[PDB]
C-alpha cells in the first residue's frame, strides 16, 4: 500500500460530520475552526476544516493535522495515534532486493547444548538506490554478503524464525545508509533487528553463549510491529 502521507492518514481516519467544539491535540485549535497547521503540505491539500476518527481507538483529528504529524515522522506506514498511541497500519522498511535462505545444520550453539542450529543466509547484491533510499539514483554497496546468521533449533528459536521471515517480507531487515563499522555511506547495513554471526564464541558481541539473546531480539522484533 502507498506510505504517502495523505493516502495513509485517510486509510484510517473516518469523517466527522458536525465535530465537537474540542481541542485538535495536534494543533491545539478547536475541532470546529480550521487546522492550525501552515506548512507547505496545506498547499492544495486536505481542507483544513475536515476532522476525521482515527482507527478503532476513535480519537479525532483535523485530517491536514494527522497528515503533517505522521509526515514528520519516518513515513514506514504506520501511524500512531498522539493521543493513546495506538499503532494502525504495518511498518515496512527500505531493504533492497536480496535472498533470505535457512536450513538445519547437525551442531549445537554454546548454551543449547544437544540441539540442531538454525542457519540462515542473507545475501543482498549491489544495486542503484531508488526512490525510497537516501541517494535516488545513486549505485548502493554490499559488503560481506552472504551473510550467516545463527539461532538455535528450540521452540523460541523457532519463533524468531517466523518473525524474521516476517521482518524480511516487510524490509526490515537491512537498509540502506551509513556502515558503523566502516563509516562507508549508500551501503547496505542492519536496521533495528540485531543477529548472530559468531557461531562458537562471542568475542565479537554478535555471538554465543548469550541467554538474553532470544528475549533481546523478539523485543526488537516487536519494536519494529513483528510480533506474534
Ligand atoms: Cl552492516
Ligand atoms: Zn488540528
Ligand atoms: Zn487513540
Amino acid at each position: 500500500k502507498s506510505k504517502n502521507p495523505e493516502d495513509v492518514v485517510r486509510r484510517y481516519m473516518q469523517k466527522v460530520k458536525n465535530p465537537p467544539d474540542e481541542d485538535c491535540t495536534i494543533c491545539m485549535e478547536r475541532l470546529v475552526t480550521a487546522s492550525g497547521y501552515e506548512g507547505v503540505l496545506r498547499h492544495k491539500g486536505v481542507r483544513p476544516e475536515l476532522v476525521g476518527r482515527l482507527g478503532r481507538c476513535g480519537h479525532m483529528y483535523h485530517l491536514l493535522c494527522l497528515v503533517a504529524m505522521y509526515s514528520n515522522g519516518n513515513k514506514d506506514g504506520s501511524l500512531q495515534c498522539p493521543t493513546c498511541k495506538a499503532i494502525y497500519g504495518e511498518k515496512t522498511g527500505t531493504q533492497p532486493p536480496g535472498k533470505m535462505e535457512f536450513h538445519l545444520i547437525p551442531h549445537s550453539l554454546p548454551g543449547f547444548p544437544d540441539t540442531q542450529t538454525i542457519r540462515i543466509v542473507y545475501d543482498i547484491p549491489t544495486g542503484i538506490q531508488g526512490p525510497e533510499h537516501p541517494n535516488p539514483g545513486k549505485k548502493f554497496t554490499a559488503r560481506g554478503f552472504p551473510r550467516h546468521c545463527y539461532l538455535p533449533n528450540n521452540e523460541k528459536g523457532r519463533k524468531v524464525l517466523r518473525l524474521l521471515i516476517t521482518a524480511w517480507e516487510r524490509r526490515l531487515i537491512f537498509t540502506i545508509g551509513t556502515s558503523n563499522t566502516t563509516g562507508e555511506s549508500d551501503t547496505v547495513v542492519w536496521n533495528e533487528i540485531h543477529h548472530k554471526t559468531e557461531f562458537g564464541s562471542n568475542l565479537t558481541g554478535h555471538g554465543y553463549p548469550d541467554a538474553s539473546y532470544l528475549d533481546n531480539v523478539l523485543a526488537e522484533l516487536t519494536a519494529q510491529g513483528v510480533s506474534e
